[PDB]
């Protein structure tokens, strides 16, 4: 993340490190949902790594579990539907995070976190980083991107006319979310793509969850 600071230890829980330098939520205590592009395919796979439970990844308290089984969007070529659920051996202890079923909270200040970089071209982080990115309309993203903008299924988010604050290399997968009407946290997309990271100009892309969230529901039933 470019512009972010350091997490708390146990402020987001459901924050998951993946091992080809990803980022992923715990929708349940042994499914992580990721994005599609950070991994090849569905199938049984037990060559993936998730370690939850820690803000700093060389802690000994970290809990590093395989995983059993890939389940990719159905589809998935590269061109929208940019999400994945990944089945764990062992299920990890901690708070999930409840995926928008709705696109009442598609709106507002959003919170992104993550391992990625904090600059082009920057290594990975021992730490997790956290920043607030607010909600950018799909015309001002569409005034970036154009074509490549999958309407409905992509969702924005940054500061268009100044960057700064922006997931980066190391972050996809990672969830972006929100307070509901409950105050409790929500997520709403899936650190995607972007060109660049935190320019002026080129806003933060995400899988749009509300949009996936009934296929994700039910293929999450399936593992
Ligand atoms: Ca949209």
């Amino acid at each position: 993340v470019v512009g972010g600071t350091r997490a708390a230890q146990g402020e987001f829980p459901f924050m998951v490190r993946l091992s080809m330098g990803c980022g992923g939520a715990l929708y349940a205590q042994d499914i992580v949902l990721t994005a599609a592009h950070c991994v090849s395919g569905s199938g049984n796979n037990t060559s993936i790594t998730a370690t939850g439970g820690v803000v700093d990844l060389q802690s000994s308290s970290a809990v590093k579990v395989r995983s059993t089984k890939v389940l990719q969007a159905p589809g998935y070529n590269g061109t929208g539907k940019d999400w994945a659920l990944i089945k764990l051996a062992q299920p990890i202890n901690q708070p999930t995070l409840k995926i928008a079923t709705t696109t009442a909270y598609n709106q507002g200040t959003f919170t992104v976190a993550g391992w990625g970089a904090n600059r082009e071209g920057g290594s990975q982080q021992r730490y997790l980083l956290k920043a607030n990115v607010p909600f950018v309309s799909d015309a001002a993203c569409r005034s970036a991107y154009g074509n490549e903008l999958v309407a409905n299924e992509e969702i924005c988010a940054g500061y268009p006319d100044t960057g700064g604050v922006d997931p980066c290399q190391g972050d996809s997968g990672g969830p972006m979310f929100r307070k509901d009407n409950a105050d409790e946290w929500i997520q709403v997309g899936i650190v995607s793509w972007g060109y660049g990271c935190a320019r002026p100009g080129y806003p933060g892309v995400y899988t749009e969850v509300s949009t996936f969230a009934s296929a994700i529901a039910s293929a999450a039933r399936t593992l």
